[PDB]
């Protein structure tokens, strides 16, 4: 009957409602459960396709080739084109696929600076996006995401396949798994891989002696699959030193995600600085494989939409027992210390970063500070 | 001489410049190295203080009490008032301190849903903010942050002090440490505490038999310090079950940080729902200590200032080898799967969350997707 109990019960109801909804909306989902499609006229606005050159062309396939889906609207019949459907029209329309202008598989190594497997989702996310891209469909590309980044709370093995030697067909039937999006395949990793990585030197000599501890990824796994995929995304980081060296040793191009926070950024830079040093050692101990580029990009972690939605639900649950002051991001500016250096200690003349980023933080941290003090007073007194 | 090497070298220079700057700006910093101060007329705009009632009043302290700081400006002499200075004027001005209207110490338990010690910095940050608050100075409050949340990459022990029984004076000289901000003290924690927590039952019977495994925090540590602090912030989470139950058992009011992401939010709700269940068990096995409230708030992780600054430095390093498309937050919407459910698989009719949050994600994930494909083509071809 207490305030803490009441809000706890609303929170419980809130959970139920979310649970029931996902139910009601998912049984018609398992009536297919695989993906999404395009209309008819929709294909018009797509690349090398025009209303007619397809509309009147599909009418030909339909009765001298295969099928397509549909559902009415009264006196109107709508189509549902799959990514395979579309990939086919481009086929019958003669437009060459990415596989046609390039023979082998291009390897992209997306480094993971953060020590969270949370990067496996974004990577596969990247792959699903480069396959379902409205203007990339005409390429019918085979993307394989090799996950070589194990984790914990965040979180058929790539590290396993590496140690053994299953030849092509084996890697294909025993290790690679198909994701929800058809063109993309994953070669997963487990918390166990960390131990393989930890003892990569010993575990090597044994399971595969005479091998270059760094070529293992390339040779024992990539080389055998290069004719079966257009893009092979390798997912790894500097924490698993061995898998990192193997990934470089197997990468054509490499992408480095930059953190949008001063302290994590500094680190990033450190890593961008060490790569040449590593890449060198990798040729000096074995294969002079050319790692040429290092393209960069900035990651994000916001989505105002999500913040707003979440906010709203929070208010529905806590009602009036929810401060209208948010708690700022308080840790990517000045490390914590020896003593304890908050954004509050930070002297804006001593700080070598974004003076505004620091101002804003403190201001909000104070605003939060006072709001806390007050809801306290009001509670202590009354 | 390669692109990867060049950018790596800029990154190295960038690091140096940041390193040198912090030097040049820190030796005059160790000429004090402790904190920041207020001007003279500044105290005017503060609470119970007016230009005169202080200006002409300090002139009295100055020659019949103690000191204050200064530094000229030609024909003008400026003052530098410390938080102690100000706390004193309020003293001589007779305005009562928080210690005067409340005898014991009020305990605030800030729960940590995330499994990262990163919460210790924000907590101490909260404390430093409730002490240096322009309109809270007049309270001269003694805040003690008991850190009972150990970690790893993120990261005299509170868990130790708990198991033993150092009486007041001991806790004060042997365990509690002063932070950069004078009024705030911390009772730190180590990765070792996790093991104490893991085996709290056995480690209890031994080091302190007959005790209520849940009252240990309250009795053996808080009770002895309640007259020496106004606010005692307890930092812990649901991962260290034992420390969690001890914190509740020792809390008057409790704050719950809500994550601004649909998946992490759901969890939060789960926890807000379980508290009454836990709080109950805590009285049934021992002390019927009243945990009344559960105030809520939303956390943040953005700081556009920081993103911009960091962005800028990234461009200085990578120049033109840095996509002008950012990578979206791709994981707080629909869990990864069994197969691999990205925001790209997510059917916007099946998704029970913020439909816009999901739209935006996908849109950007595609934009990133294409930009990736292109810088690739341009590199493969030319």
């Amino acid at each position: 009957s207490s305030q803490l109990h009441k809000v706890a019960q609303r929170a419980n109801r809130m959970l139920n409602v979310l649970t029931e909804q996902v139910q009601l909306q998912k049984d018609e989902l398992h009536a297919n459960e695989f993906y999404q499609v395009y209309a008819k006229a929709a294909l018009a606005k797509l690349p090398l396709l025009t209303r007619a050159d397809v509309d009147y062309a599909v009418s030909e396939m339909e009765e001298k080739g295969y099928v397509f889906d549909k559902r009415p609207a009264g006196s109107s019949m709508k189509y549902a084109m799959s990514i395979q459907n579309i990939i086919d029209i481009y086929e019958h329309r003669g437009t060459p696929k990415y596989r046609d202008r390039y023979s082998e598989a291009y390897v992209i190594f997306i480094s993971n600076l953060k020590g969270g497997v949370s990067q496996t989702t974004s990577t596969v996310s990247l792959a699903h996006a480069m396959r379902a891209h409205p203007h990339l469909l005409m390429e019918d590309l085979r993307i394989l995401v090799i996950d070589l980044d194990p984790q914990s709370s965040a979180t058929a093995t790539s590290a396993q396949a590496m140690l053994q030697n299953v030849s092509r067909e084996e890697l294909l039937e025993e290790f690679i798994v198909p994701s929800v999006v058809p063109g993309v395949d994953v070669m997963p990793a487990s918390i166990d891989d960390a131990f393989i990585a930890s003892d990569w030197r010993e575990l090597c000599n044994e399971h595969l002696p005479g091998q270059n501890i760094h070529a293992v990824l390339k040779e024992n796994v990539i080389d055998k699959l290069k004719s079966d995929y257009d893009f092979i995304l390798v997912d790894s980081g500097p924490h698993l030193d061995a898998f990192l060296k193997n990934a470089l040793a197997s990468a054509n191009i490499l992408f480095t995600p930059l953190p949008p926070a001063t302290v994590d950024f500094h680190s990033s830079l450190k890593y961008v600085a060490r790569l040449p040093e590593l890449v060198k050692l990798i040729s000096d101990e074995g294969c002079e494989c050319q790692l040429a580029t290092n393209i960069g990009f900035m990651s994000k972690l916001s989505n105002k939409a999500d913040h707003k939605y979440c906010h709203s639900l929070a208010k529905e649950v806590f009602g009036g027992d929810m401060l209208d002051v948010f708690l700022p991001r308080l840790d990517g500016f000045e490390r914590c210390g020896e003593s304890f250096d908050t954004v509050i200690s930070a002297n804006p003349a001593t700080y070598v970063g974004s003076a505004d980023a620091l101002k804003n933080a403190r201001i909000a941290a104070e605003d939060f500070a006072k709001a806390v003090f007050d809801r306290i007073e009001f509670i202590r007194s009354n």
